[PDB]
């Protein structure tokens, strides 16, 4: 590579990927969601273009991340928007919906409380804007990246190059720490809740589309 | 807790005396093993800090949970050290061609392959490995539940298992910066693991062929 994104600070990545997040957008209970979900992916394409490595790499290492992570992101989006409404999920300012309208819909109550829980624990964890955002990232370089058929050398490098954005990801991550004041322990702690939450984000996802 | 007050050293040591054994119509030799293997699991999960202080819910609800992903990390370190080959016992070494014995086994076979080489190429130690598979365990169900007690409880020995891996990487000469990479990357392997354990699960269904059941582990548990 050449990549301008290898070589930015972890101040840089941060305004970067806050520069590029996509607005909030306003909503059967299917045709709500899909209907937003469909506006929200256009943002998701361009959003993804913005991420520091992304299109570094070609477009059938582009689209394959996307259409292994699309999920995955509308989730921790909506549990980010969620996080100050305990007991409700906030898909759009004008459609904030409880556990019990979940139910309207076949096997939406489990995923719902999943839902609910991940925003708990990012409510427990004070998770912050300039974390999310490093969050959102690291699912959209991460959910693909184990499932390229990996034989040509250009296949190759492309892992290498997410590998180290990533790499970057983690580092801007712990630098956000670092400045919030947050001991070597302590950051080391939170880095590795933040990314065990991601386990269970990759869940949720697996789960919905079982259900779909 | 006794277990949460445990130093790095003593974590690795008392994860490492806590291992199961390793030996084996596939789909009838595989649930045999597997079936085998479910009881030292269940043993060695009694043995993971932390673990017997939840009640019976939710130490069968954690087994629930992880039990696929757990089997499927432990095939993925047996094999480490045989390229192109999964190593499902001492006498059961397949290579990918076999898995197409039964379908949509290839796939999920494919991928447990993906996941033996980045342990190949980061160099995985077993001191490493038995943490990352008490972090499944105690990880993989936390977040599907006194009951807050007990998360906190959960998330307590988790942290006491991070801190375990980064002294480890640091008695190994890892940098800080070093540290905290390899921490990411081998946490953001555990996100494949959940994605195979949940396809396998889609494949057998998509395939009757019995599953473990939440009555199941709870007979077990009590014995
Ligand atoms: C399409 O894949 C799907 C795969 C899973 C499902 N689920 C419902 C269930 F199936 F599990 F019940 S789910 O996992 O519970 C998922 C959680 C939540 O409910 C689902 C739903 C949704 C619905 C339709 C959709 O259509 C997207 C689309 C775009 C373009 C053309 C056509 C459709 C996308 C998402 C939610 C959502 C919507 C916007 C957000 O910002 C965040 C969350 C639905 C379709
Ligand atoms: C049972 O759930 C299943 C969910 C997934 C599947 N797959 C096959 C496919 F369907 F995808 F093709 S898979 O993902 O490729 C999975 C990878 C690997 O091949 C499968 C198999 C296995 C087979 C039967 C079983 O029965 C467990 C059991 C125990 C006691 C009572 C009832 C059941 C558990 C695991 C492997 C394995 C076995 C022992 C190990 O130490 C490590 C890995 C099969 C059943």
């Amino acid at each position: 590579k050449n990549s301008l994104a290898l070589s930015l600070t972890a101040d840089q990545m941060v305004s970067a990927l806050l520069d590029a997040e996509p607005p909030i957008l306003y909503s059967s209970m299917m045709g709500l969601l899909t209907n937003l979900a469909d506006r929200e992916l256009v943002h998701m394409i361009n959003w993804a273009k913005r991420v520091p490595g992304f299109v570094d790499l070609t477009s059938h290492d582009q689209v394959h991340l996307l259409e292994c992570a699309w999920l995955e992101i509308l989730m921790i989006g909506l549990v980010w928007r969620s996080m100050e409404h305990p007991g409700k999920l906030l898909f759009a300012p004008n459609l904030l919906l409880d556990r019990n309208q979940g139910k309207c819909v076949e096997g939406m109550v489990e995923i719902f409380d999943m839902l609910l829980a991940t925003s708990s624990r990012f409510r427990m964890m004070n998770l912050q804007g300039e974390e999310f955002v490093c969050l959102k990232s690291i699912i959209l370089l991460n959910s693909g990246v184990y499932t390229f058929l990996s034989s040509t050398l250009k296949s190759l490098e492309e892992k290498d190059h997410i590998h180290r954005v990533l790499d970057k990801i983690t580092d801007t991550l712990i630098h956000l720490m670092a400045k919030a004041g947050l001991t070597l322990q302590q950051q080391h702690q939170r880095l590795a809740q933040l990314l065990l939450i991601l386990s269970h984000i990759r869940h949720m996802s697996n789960k919905g589309m079982e259900h779909l």
